[PDB]
């Protein structure tokens, strides 16, 4: 059987292991992959979705049709809905829930 | 997120910078403002 040059791989009929010298490690399967790379990155995939995070802090989930998104800032995002650091629940269609509020009541 | 927090705590309470959404679905804005609170006062 061929072996690799370099590369640490313990394998079965059709799960792989693989770890690489350059910090890398990464389990696949013909219908999933978890893999771990050198610069913080985490990119846990799937044939439906995939969830990744990246090295600045970033966190997301591939809804493909939606995005649970984390952006570096702490600006929480769903679909362009914004909840700000400070709770300011922006929705997409530019409307506060503050500044709503504020005009009713007057 | 650093800087953020996709938080879901035990109870079911979800949390995002300190915006609250209750396991009823009540949308507890940071400011303390419920949207079925603010929509009573309209349409009154």
């Amino acid at each position: 059987k061929a072996i690799h040059p370099d590369n640490v791989v313990l394998e079965n009929d059709k799960a792989i292991i693989t770890l690489k010298p350059d910090g890398d490690t990464s389990l696949q399967n013909p219908k999933v992959t978890v893999e771990a790379l050198a610069d913080g990155n985490v990119k846990i995939s799937n044939g439906t979705g995939e969830f990744t995070m990246s090295p600045s802090g970033e966190i997301k989930g591939g809804n493909r049709g939606g995005s649970f998104t984390l952006q570096p800032s702490g600006q929480l995002m769903c679909n362009g809905a914004r909840i700000t650091t400070s709770g300011r629940i922006i929705t997409a269609n530019g409307v506060d829930m503050d500044d709503f509020y504020q005009k009713y009541m007057s």
